[PDB]
């Protein structure tokens, strides 16, 4: 049996907590880097059920984004996989967010994912540099439009958008200019949310379509594959 990949892990633990419905994730990676994801949950307000051997968790999802009142610290340690998803993922309800790690945390690089999520309204001020964690996320939702985004781009900044397009305000068209790189790892991406119950309309590639009105729906169980 192999684990789960940490970057999938990650992902459908955070879609298992905005979607209705309980999901038990399993082949979960049993790491550290999902252990921060947990505590993230954990700290705004998601209630699971972890098993003794760790990979297996039952989220209870929210139905909708994150709304806490106290300002909190999100501590992620070195977590990217749960820096990045969540960076776009506070944006769309409400609170007030610092969202930081250890000092090499502050060395994973994140201004495309800023610069796409503000090209959608997102209030994310940069604490210390320009281009890097920590960040102070103000929940605001996100609005429905166009956006538009470099072929070139790292698929994980692209994927934490994606992840959280269906809950903007309205409908988010993404137009991506010159040649996708790392279209397998998109799909990956599409598939999860697929198996949350959203829909993307794929234009090969060229143009991403989430329609308006979409909600994460548990799945029931979600398997983690390997990688
Ligand atoms: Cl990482
Ligand atoms: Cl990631
Ligand atoms: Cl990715």
């Amino acid at each position: 049996n192999l684990p789960g990949s940490k970057s999938v892990s990650n992902r459908a633990l955070l879609l298992a907590a905005l979607a209705s419905g309980t999901t038990r994730l399993t082949n979960l990676l049993d790491s550290d880097d999902i252990r921060h994801m947990l505590n993230a949950l954990t700290k705004l307000g998601v209630n699971y059920r972890l098993s003794a051997d760790k990979t297996t968790c039952e989220v209870e999802g929210l139905g909708q984004a994150f709304h806490t009142t106290q300002p909190l610290e999100l501590f992620l340690g070195n977590a990217g996989t749960a820096m990045r998803p969540l960076a776009a993922a506070l944006c769309l309800g409400q609170g007030d967010y610092v969202l930081t790690g250890e000092p090499r945390m502050k060395e994973r690089p994140i201004g495309h994912l800023v610069d796409a999520l503000r090209q959608a309204g997102a209030q994310i001020e940069y604490l210390e540099q320009e281009n890097f964690p920590p960040l102070r996320i103000q929940g605001t939702g996100l609005q429905a439009g166009t956006v538009t985004i470099d072929g070139s781009i790292s698929s994980q900044f692209l994927t934490a958008f994606l992840m959280s397009a269906p809950l903007a305000q309205g409908k988010v068209t993404i137009k991506i200019v010159g040649e996708l790189v790392s279209k397998p790892y998109i799909d990956i991406t599409l598939h999860i949310m697929e198996q949350f119950g959203v829909q993307v309309i794929n234009h090969d590639y060229q143009e991403f379509v989430i329609p308006a009105g979409q909600s994460y729906v548990s799945p029931g169980q979600f398997l983690v594959e390997g990688d």
